[PDB]
């Protein structure tokens, strides 16, 4: 039976009929919904060769050359491939149709209005921790872009059955050092603790401030991960300030421009591709909200209350919500003024409107997290609260996968 | 680890096991295939039977007699009572029993830390509209008590076969008219258009203003609905006004004190209860955000923003989540002012992770619809969102169900 869904600011129902191309299944059943999980719990030749076959379809059908004697051609040699090594390779034609189907196919992503622009950097001829690297910085420089923010993905070599993976250590490209103090509190990201201590362990020499830039590290297969530092200069970054509050400025506060996913597996047609970063830019929540608001991460919504001069003995004085309030003012001026590429949770939240639109009409449906797509302040100012939304997993897709160490 | 739903606190780091979804034995929305969680509403002989049983046994072992010769001889009585009429009778402990487990099953209360002191009125007697009319102005004294609230149910008469059901028409106790105006707008409160013009169909002479109080339309077996104006006095409302802005009380803006649900079923044991209108007291959000600030509500964002010279002109502004917050502020501000019981969404979660906590020791879990536990507004900065929930259907329950005419 096909899902009915329903907008209950305008009235409008629609149809899901895409949720019949899910080949996978998530973590729900009739008896228990899991939707608010984070992680999936559980986290053959014939198999691989339907999968490949289904995306290759799927690719001569988007050229609108389906049936044609390239595409029959095509098939065979996947297939002869497939049964005389177990495994093939990708075009790389496919390839980059096969990375912006796994954005758009991605339900926790509001920015998918954007899918079909993204630069893909095949860099599966990669052979060396140093070679990726190379890459690494090459992709920064690009998606950057002097603050004109533009998405990319490097996508490393695959999996072999032969071997260990490529991996970048890192779950972002840019992420700032937490160091545990003996008083069990943590100076700088919180979030990143883990990593930080593997870094210093491989060799890093750790600085002490509150926004220290990680080194990466690269893992080639079977080798040991090697430590490599950013140049600074690659790495833009952007001061807060608040258009009004003059002593915001003071509390010496920054982010990154280039949102970066690192550690996430990429899969196209049964491959795998287990270092595949990829980047767009921010949303403002994510800065203003998560990362300096969470009670786990910088959790600066205390001091900033105490500047404003808020009451911060009652949860009743709306204190929190009133700070955060200006820290995501703050955030979106101050990149603003820095002429760095960011969204706000309103602009963000009607685009991905117009893409559940679009997508119905091309597709029948959109994959979409309800929780996720929906901000962390504001929620029901936003058009995506009212919305209802069917979460499923197509293929190609972006996938979480455990941790190297 | 086990085999039950692991979930995950991710502000705190830590892991519970859910082993009360095993108590479910009815189906919600969800397959293996496609999260329907975010869904507002998802599309009798031995059956009656069964969950009489489950049911008398849920309370012998709530009163620890569980295989005792009080609990066989009532399973006796239960199943002689169904076997000679079709039907049985809960007696009244039962019955206050049935009534606050189906208040501690909801998923979508966010109140439930609440649940054991729920004030169960047994109407069971009642045999007319008018009478009914006398248990609600009852129902409405004793929950409002001049401003400090107490939870309450009153309960009427069960369905019966063949004979019509008592239904309460109106979905809550206390409603705004929503008037359809000539331009195509409404004055009033536009969710509640349909109920007024019903209530005018009936002989209601209409009002003209935006807060006008709804009769009730009142339903006993096999007969047309009556109308009950409410005795003003009897209706508590809380007019509106912000702690600083001394403009906003020039809005005239105004809430009413007792929220109280009248168009859901209570089902306990198989039987079903389609009148037991039930209330409580307000979460600040519900009135603040939702009724006030829903684009097909209220809708006064835009005003408020303009009175507070703010730039409606752009969304990186953020005068919507600055504009949303007073609000929410003034509502907390005037119930308090006004000395009626009113909890902040700050509170409201907070005790929640309380009401969790002793339901995974008192029952293994606690049955969560996360969308509907987050409140809309400032998500993020309650702890609630940091908690992954199961969401399932335990019973007793309350239950939607369809509208009478
Ligand atoms: C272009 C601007 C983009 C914006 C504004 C944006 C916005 C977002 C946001 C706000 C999230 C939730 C992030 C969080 O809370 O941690 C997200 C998740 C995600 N987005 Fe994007 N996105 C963008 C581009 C991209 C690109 C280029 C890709 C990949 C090609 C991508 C794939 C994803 C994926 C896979 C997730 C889920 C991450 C997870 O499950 O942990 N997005 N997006
Ligand atoms: C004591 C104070 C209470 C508070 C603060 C409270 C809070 C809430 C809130 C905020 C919601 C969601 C409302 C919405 O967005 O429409 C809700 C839903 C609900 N609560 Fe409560 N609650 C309280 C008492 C009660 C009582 C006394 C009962 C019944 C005995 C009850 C049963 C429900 C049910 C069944 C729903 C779901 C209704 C639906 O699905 O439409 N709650 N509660
Ligand atoms: C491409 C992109 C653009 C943009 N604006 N924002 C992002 C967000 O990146 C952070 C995402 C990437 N997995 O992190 C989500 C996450 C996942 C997990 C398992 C844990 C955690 N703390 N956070 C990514
Ligand atoms: C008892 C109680 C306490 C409290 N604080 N809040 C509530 C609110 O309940 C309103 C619920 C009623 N099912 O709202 C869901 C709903 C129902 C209807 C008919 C329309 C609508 N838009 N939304 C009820
Ligand atoms: C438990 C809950 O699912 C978890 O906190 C989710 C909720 N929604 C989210 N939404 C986004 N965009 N990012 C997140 O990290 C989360 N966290
Ligand atoms: C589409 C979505 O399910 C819908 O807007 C829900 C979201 N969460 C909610 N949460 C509560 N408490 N009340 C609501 O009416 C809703 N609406
Ligand atoms: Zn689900």
């Amino acid at each position: 039976k096909f899902p009915r869904v329903k907008n209950w600011e305008l009235g409008s129902i629609t149809y899901d009929t895409l949720c019949a191309q899910s080949q996978q299944d998530g973590p729900c059943t009739p008896r228990r919904c899991l939707g608010s999980l984070v992680l999936p719990r559980k986290l053959p030749a014939e198999q691989l060769l339907s999968q490949a076959r289904d995306f290759i379809n799927q690719y001569y059908s988007s050229i609108k050359r389906s049936g044609s004697q390239a595409h029959e051609e095509r098939l065979q040699e996947v297939e002869a491939e497939v049964a005389s090594t177990g495994t093939y390779h990708l075009r790389e034609s496919e390839l980059v149709f096969g990375a912006k189907q796994a954005w758009r196919n991605a339900p926790r992503c509001v920015g998918r209005i954007q899918w079909g622009k993204l630069q893909v950097f095949d860099a599966r001829d990669c052979s060396s921790a140093q070679e990726m690297f190379t890459y690494i910085c090459n992709h920064i420089k690009y998606a950057t872009n002097r603050g004109n923010l533009r998405s990319a993905i490097t996508v490393f070599p695959q999996r072999a059955p032969g071997r260990g993976d490529f991996r970048i250590w890192n779950s972002q490209l840019v992420r700032y050092a937490g160091y545990r103090q003996q008083d069990g509190s943590v100076r700088g990201d919180p979030a990143n603790v883990e990593i930080t201590e593997l870094c210093i362990q491989h060799g890093w020499t750790p600085g002490n401030g509150r926004f220290d830039v990680l080194p990466l590290l690269l893992q080639a297969p079977d080798e040991a991960p090697e430590l490599f530092v950013l140049p600074p200069e690659l790495v833009l970054e952007v001061p807060l300030e608040h258009p009004t509050l003059e002593w915001f400025a003071a509390l010496g506060l920054r982010w990154y421009a280039l949102p970066a996913v690192s550690n996430m597996l990429l899969e196209i047609g049964g491959l795998e591709f287990s270092a595949a970063p990829f980047s767009g830019w921010y949303m403002s929540t994510e800065i203003g909200t998560r990362n300096l608001c969470d009670p786990h991460r910088y959790n600066i919504l205390e001091d900033v209350a105490v500047c404003m001069d808020l009451d911060t003995r009652t949860t009743s004085s709306l204190w929190k919500d009133k700070a955060a309030v200006e820290i995501n003012l703050a955030v979106l001026h101050s990149f603003q003024l820095a002429k760095v590429t960011i969204v706000d949770h309103h602009a963000a939240t009607v685009s991905f409107m117009k893409h559940l639109d679009n997508e119905q009409k091309a597709r029948g449906g959109c994959p979409a997290d309800w929780a996720w797509i929906v901000p962390p302040i504001s929620g029901s100012l936003t058009p995506v609260f009212h919305q209802e939304m069917v979460n499923y997993i197509l293929s190609p897709a972006f996938r979480y996968q455990p941790d190297p160490w």
